[PDB]
RNA sequence: ACUCUGGUUCCUCUGCAUUUAACCGUGAAAAUCUUUCGCCUUUUACUAAAGAUUUCCGUGCAAAGGAGCAUACAUUGAGUAAAUUUUUGGAGUCCCCUCGAAAGAGCGGGA
């Protein structure tokens, strides 16, 4: 981000993916803390 | 009877994918310029909207050439195989009057 700015888009849309990821992944009695590994919405972010 | 060609899979070149309501992309970046908002003692890197252009990751089809695999001649464009009422298994023949040298023609007449 000290090279690119507007990289700031990008982290906030990996953000917003997370919190979308997680909401519907951390349902039930998969809890909170580490294992959300559905690692695809965020890599596509940075390949674009 | 004519000329027309082996299937598949892959590589690469060339051309085209504008009458867009909308869509070569059921996905989604970056830049430049112009303008308008917000940061700010400046510029860069920025905010977030508009308009105009670019680059980049990709797409489709046609056509040509080549490279691998196992193997088949047909088949495309041009063009093949019924004696019972309505058609293709005979209601057909023959003979007088008329106009005209000539040969036909009248819902002509007769067997
Ligand atoms: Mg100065």
């Amino acid at each position: 981000y000290r090279y690119k700015y507007k990289l700031m888009r990008q982290v906030r849309m990996c953000k917003d993916l997370k919190h979308l990821i997680y909401y519907r992944f951390n349902t039930g009695p998969v809890g909170k803390g580490p294992g959300c590994g559905f690692w695809a919405p965020g890599w596509r972010v940075w390949l674009f």
